[PDB]
């Protein structure tokens, strides 16, 4: 295994090091403005040295974004792929790329068979090329990678068992910046080469000068190089064709032949295009081929790629028409014309990446190493995109929940062979459906239109609910003696009760256990393999619980009170419902349960929390045993168990940390903040963060805060405008929850942010889609937005003593803008478009609950890696705080009075990995018909950071009767190695592998 940490990869281009170098400088190059006026010598390409052009048709399809899915699928999509199957049939030497894979299953199931059997043959023959084979083109900000893998491999899926075809080229035209954990996990599943598109400008102009918009993209911390992908960067403004054959796009617009007379389009450089005729078809090839040489002089290689698409493009049957025949028109000359110099005709981006591996393999060309990312991406101006790594946040936070919700359900489903009737394999691809397709860049980015998003949230409530039923199916089959077990494939034997999701501010539909019906059976599920102890909460008709195992050994509880607040903003306690608080240990992978046992009076093993609530009035708790203190605000201080000592302000905002009983109290501030929207120039919107200068305070007034004090859990929780903020402590790193309600607040963006004295200077981490920590610049050459990154699950800062990391439930933007400071934005509301064609802002707000972990830690005696390395690692302690909000216990309550036969454990005997690998996904990839059965497993070794302190796991023995153990690609689609004693190794740090067991 490669050293991740000591040893800095060899790169041509290192991304923070061109960032350093690069003035960024918004000159107007001419006809191409973000770039010069292009240069080439003619005497370069003659008869012995031709240019060979492949123009390659394309058609933008958007799983949602103006329009629904369906809006998009019966109104534009069904017709370009009717179109699509009709001329390509008639016309042999067309060619055609697919990218949407969730548009292109849709479309062909609804086939008669005959038209599947056209469609089969003009994709054998390589005519129609599937480009990725994802369910959508994923957004690569936001989205994590598990979901990125989820989606690739639904779409490849449907490829394979359908088309009998997986894509080994990527085409990447939309999303808003570009990730590197696209290229690690295509290169993991199959892929050759991959093309992107939305750069920042000066990174396009500074790349096109060098000829390195080809490179071999490896990983930031890759010595070797086992991880590089080849990868084009297209290099000008947009994929449309005015910005495809060449720098001028006055030029370009003119062979868009859609945009004449009978389509109503046109050249907003005001020169159309003509029909090319034997009159004009010397002048105009003349345009084109200069065009083309232009483009050409910007790459290594004599083979050239020219897009010919746009969004939706190639809807009518007239449009495939008037491009095909007047392009036709321009090969048939510029081949027959030696002067060009020029072979020109219509490809696939395969036969385009083929051809430039050729060149380079006949020693044309050799291509630059790169690693880095691609954020954050400007058009043009300062009109940096940083504004969707927070737009639309409850979908954001309602995507990590699914998320979690289809492993769980996959992993305990998988333990077995399921009957038919029992409808699990419908249940599980409708959920991974929904997931995949909220992936698309205008779902989990926030930029699609109010009822799109509304569709996406359906789409995903009913995949929640599918994910519900097959996990308490499976909890059931797992912990009922087999001599009883008798299902009822559509009944409830359990409920689950999920206490972040949506938050009970949010939707109060936490199920009361009524007990009286004296005892009641609890359930928590493990996805993670290694054993697990958390604090698990159930909500109580009394306070008078205790709490046991099977077994009938008692286990300590706490109760504290149920807390809702309202508009002056103030709790209220329940008089009628309580929380039982207690520690669940979970095995690997596994199921533990627990009793709830009522009582006439205070039980032994159960302590009541003390609340005191500061600002009065009078609060009764109806049967809850300690009365509600009152008191003026004051500054104070809680410990839970052995863990941090935390301070808090009069407004009841973190204000220190004290690691441990003899260590200081480390200055750690938590401020709200608000930016606005520019009156004059241009707005933030859906897209666009514009700020009209720094954040300023959220004026708090004199606010109510609530402090609970408990033996196994304390909080401070504060009635804030837009925002009740909650500092929760069980022991360990607090947990903090933002009930964020931003109400009517017309462009407005808060933002939570963090002050400290650690020494950072212009120094930060942010995570890329939760697989990687890059390290970040903050650049005063660049406006605020600029510095605004992505924070998919996590960032910190550190000096050379100190690290404070926070974790995030949710994908949301972030930075730190000096020093000591992270910032995160909570939510946004903008009134305006920001023109980029969603057409409206954002005013769709709804109250969404963030959840954190804020871990403050000692990192003198760890091994960091060098200041000239561009990656960062988590300790344990950061790593399982992400893990406990991505992949928390799973809490089931049996529905029924009596459970005849039920078990205390599953799972006792599974190993428990060491803390840095996980099981990503177990998914069961036979139905219950197929004599051999297969499962297939996605096991994760991240790399933390060592500062001084198991059992091996082999996935092909955790199911019995083992027949064969393959490692495969990340989709389970190739098999890459039959592997000895059929026992799948451990993998290397930082490293994804993927393994199917096979079994009698
Ligand atoms: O995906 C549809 C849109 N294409 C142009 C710009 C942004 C996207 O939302
Ligand atoms: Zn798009």
């Amino acid at each position: 295994c490669q050293d991740v940490v000591q040893d800095v990869p060899n790169v041509d281009v290192q991304m923070l090091e061109l960032y350093d170098r690069m003035s960024f400088k918004d000159i107007d190059g001419g006809v191409w403005k973000q770039g010069w006026n292009i240069k080439y010598d003619p005497l370069k390409y003659n008869a012995h040295h031709k240019l060979k052009v492949f123009v390659v048709p394309h058609s933008h399809n958007d799983p949602g974004w103006i329009q629904t899915f369906e809006e998009y699928y019966q109104h534009d999509t069904k017709h370009i792929l009717s179109n699509a199957l009709r001329h390509l049939h008639d016309n042999p030497e067309m060619k055609f790329i697919w990218a949407e894979i969730s548009y292109f299953a849709r479309f062909y199931h609804d086939l008669g068979e005959n038209k599947k059997l056209q469609m089969k043959s003009i994709v054998k023959n390589g005519q129609l090329e599937f480009v990725t084979g994802g369910w959508v083109m994923p957004d690569e900000a936001n989205s994590h990678w598990r979901n990125v893998l989820l989606q690739l491999t639904e779409g490849q899926t449907w490829l394979k068992q359908f088309m009998n075809v997986t894509p080994t080229a990527s085409w990447a035209i939309d999303p808003f910046g570009h990730s590197p954990t696209m290229p690690y996990i295509l290169q993991k599943s199959g892929f050759k080469n991959m093309l992107i598109q939305r750069t920042h400008y000066s990174v396009k102009k500074e790349l096109a000068q060098q000829r390195q918009l080809e490179f071999l993209w490896r990983q930031i911390w890759d010595n070797k190089g086992d991880t590089a992908l080849f990868t084009h960067m297209m290099p000008f403004y947009s994929y449309d064709i005015p910005h495809t054959c060449g720098p001028d796009p006055k030029v370009c617009c003119q062979f868009d032949f859609k945009r004449m007379g009978s389509f109503g389009l046109s050249c907003p450089w005001k020169v159309p295009p003509r029909t090319i005729s034997d009159q004009n078809v010397a002048a105009r090839s003349d345009l084109l081929v200069d065009q083309w040489k232009k483009k050409a002089e910007l790459y290594r290689t004599n083979v050239l790629l020219i897009p010919l698409g746009d969004d939706f493009r190639f809807k009518q049957n007239t449009e495939w028409d008037v491009q095909r025949v007047n392009y036709e028109r321009l090969f048939e000359h510029i081949n027959s014309q030696a002067h060009f110099n020029v072979q020109a005709q219509f490809g696939t981006l395969q036969e385009y990446f083929d051809a430039v591996h050729q060149a380079e393999r006949a020693g044309q060309a050799e291509f630059p190493t790169l690693s880095g990312d691609f954020f954050t991406y400007a058009d043009r101006s300062d009109n940096y995109w940083s504004g969707y790594y927070t737009s639309r946040p409850y979908h954001k936070r309602m995507d990590r929940v699914l998320m979690h919700y289809v492993r769980a359900a996959e992993m305990l489903s998988a333990w077995h062979s399921w009957d038919g009737m029992a409808r699990i394999e419908e249940r599980l691809e409708q959920a991974r459906r929904e997931l995949s397709l909220f992936q698309h860049h205008d779902g989990i980015t926030g930029t699609a239109k109010t009822h799109v998003v509304v569709d996406y949230e359906q789409r995903m409530q009913e995949a929640l609910k599918a994910c519900q039923m097959v996990m308490q199916q499976s909890v059931y089959r797992l912990l009922t003696k087999p001599s009883i077990y008798s299902p009822d494939f559509s009944f409830s034997y359990f409920t689950l009760d999920d206490s972040r999701w949506p938050g009970s501010g949010v939707e109060d539909s936490r199920t009361t256990i009524i007990l009286g019906l004296p005892s009641k059976h609890v359930v928590m599920h493990n996805t993670l393999p290694h054993w697990r102890e958390q604090l698990v909460d159930f909500y109580v008709s009394s306070p008078f619980v205790s709490v046991t195992d099977l077994a009938n050994n008692p286990v300590e509880a706490q109760v504290s009170p149920v807390w809702s607040w309202h508009h002056t903003i103030h709790p209220q306690g329940s008089t009628t419902k309580y929380r039982i608080i207690f520690k669940a240990r979970v095995p690997p992978m596994g199921l533990a349960t627990y009793v709830l046992t009522i009582s006439d009076s205070k039980p032994e093993h159960t302590s009541y929390a003390s609340n005191l609530l500061l600002r009065p009035t009078s609060l009764p708790l109806g049967q809850y045993p300690e009365d509600v203190k009152f008191g003026d605000p004051r500054e104070i201080s809680l410990r839970v168990g052995n863990g941090p000592t935390l301070a808090f302000s009069e407004q009841g905002l973190l204000k220190s940390i004290q690691l441990t009983q003899d260590s200081p109290h480390v200055p750690v501030h938590f401020k709200f903040l608000k930016y606005g929207v520019r009156s004059h120039g241009d707005r933030s919107g859906a897209y666009l963060f514009l700020p009209n200068g720094p954040a300023s305070p959220v004026e708090l007034g004199q606010p109510v805060v609530l402090v609970t004090k408990g033996k196994l859990e304390s909080s401070v929780s504060v009635g804030l405008p837009s925002v009740v903020h909650q500092t929760i402590m069980r022991g360990g790193a607090p947990e903090i929850r933002n009930l964020v309600d931003i109400g009517s607040l017309d462009n407005t963006e808060i933002v939570m942010r963090l002050e400290t004295h650690i020494d950072s200077g212009d120094i930060f981490y942010t995570d890329l889609n939760g697989l990687q920590f890059i390290k970040r610049r903050r650049l005063d050459k660049l406006p605020l937005q600029a510095n605004y990154y992505p924070i998919p699950s996590g960032m910190f800062i550190e000096d050379a003593n100190t690290r404070l990391t926070l974790l995030t439930g949710q994908p949301l933007g972030g930075s730190s803008l000096a020093s000591g400071e992270l910032e995160i934005m909570q939510d946004r509301r903008l009134a305006s478009d920001d023109e980029r064609g969603l057409g409206q802002g954002v005013l769709d707000n709804k109250p969404v609950l963030h959840i954190y972990r804020l871990v403050l830690e000692k990192v003198n005696n760890c091994v960091r890696p060098s200041e000239l390395h561009p990656a960062g690692y988590l300790t344990s302690a950061a790593h399982k705080a992400s893990q406990s909000l991505l992949d928390p216990l799973d809490k089931f309550i049996f529905a029924e009075n009596e459970w005849i036969g039920a078990q205390g454990q599953f799972g006792g005997d599974h190993p428990s990995a060491r803390e840095d690998l996980d099981v990503s996904v177990m998914r069961r990839l036979t139905k219950s018909s197929a004599k051999t059965q297969r499962v297939g497993y996605v096991l994760h070794r991240t790399n933390l950071m060592q500062c001084g302190t198991t059992q091996k796991l082999d996935v092909c023995h955790l199911l019995p009767n083992v027949a064969r153990c393959e490692r495969t690609t990340l989709t389970f689609l190739q098999n890459l190695e039959h592997l000895d004693g059929m026992v799948a190794p451990e993998v290397c740090p930082m490293e994804t592998a993927a393994y199917v067991s096979s079994h009698s």
